[PDB]
């Protein structure tokens, strides 16, 4: 099936998911001089104080932390959004080297990794229905650069040993995702897609201007995870990112001047 290797990677996905060549695909390059400041954009509202994490899991393409989304516990509102989006999971994309790994780029610059906090629009009732709607999901994207450690990320790094291979999961309760956010909530926003199959064009992208810094030891532990399942030939989980896609008939808006 699909992956990130030479024979099943992003250049192959369109054969099983022809929307890969669609009109609003993600990620994209964010050209900061062409993005337009939109003074009508509201401030983001990130309400994570009641977030209830459940599990952390290696799904063979990334690792993700899942949340209880059966109530309005951790929600994203405001910014470009109408209505209320519940946090379902977060995951990362990262590189084999510090100079690559992010999916979005900024003036063609690549960051060492990118964090995706995935939310879905409660008016559609469940995430499966939301992914079939043009305004069904809202993904908050946060760049990672290598520098000082991010203390709020360390509890995630600590547990990666226990989910080395595809299919492994572990308890990951009482994790506070507010510890992954940068200081500023300034953002770029554009309509796009999931960046993995099924590549559904259901995502309002909200990409934060300010990266977070993580330490080389923290990102190194990402790179020790495995694409493969236990007992199979070891393939390190690195470079699980989709490259920038054509912007086509879209404008990126900025919340800040
Ligand atoms: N990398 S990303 O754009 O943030 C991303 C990519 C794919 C998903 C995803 C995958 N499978 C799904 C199946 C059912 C419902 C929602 C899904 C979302 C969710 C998030
Ligand atoms: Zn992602």
């Amino acid at each position: 099936h699909w992956g990130y290797g030479k024979h099943n990677g992003p250049e192959h996905w369109h054969k099983d998911f022809p929307i890969a060549k669609g009109e609003r695909q993600s990620p994209v390059d964010i050209d900061t001089h062409t993005a337009k400041y939109d003074p009508s954009l509201k401030p983001l509202s990130v309400s994570y104080d009641q977030a209830t994490s459940l599990r952390i899991l290696n799904n063979g393409h990334s690792f993700q932390v899942t949340f209880d989304d059966s109530q309005d516990k951790a929600v994203l509102k405001g910014g470009p959004l109408d209505g209320t989006y519940r946090l379902i999971q977060f995951h990362f994309h990262w590189g084999s080297l510090d100079g690559q790994g992010s999916e979005h780029t900024v003036d063609k610059k690549k960051y060492a990794a990118e964090l995706h906090l995935v939310h879905w629009n409660t008016k559609y009732g469940d995430v499966g229905k939301a992914v079939q709607q043009p305004d069904g999901l809202a993904v908050l994207g946060i760049f990672l650069k290598v520098g000082s450690a991010k203390p709020g990320l360390q509890k995630v790094v600590d547990v990666l040993d226990s989910i080395k291979t595809e299919g492994k999961s572990a308890d990951f309760t009482n994790f506070d995702p507010r510890g992954l956010l940068p200081e500023s909530l300034d953002y770029w926003t554009y309509p796009g897609s999931l960046t993995t199959p099924p590549l559904a064009e259901c995502v309002t992208w909200i990409v934060l201007k300010e990266p977070i810094s993580v330490s080389s030891e923290q990102v190194l532990k990402f790179r020790k995870l495995n694409f493969n399942g236990e007992g199979e030939p070891e393939e390190l989980m690195v470079d699980n990112w989709r490259p920038a896609q054509p912007l086509k008939n879209r404008q990126i808006k900025a919340s800040f001047k």
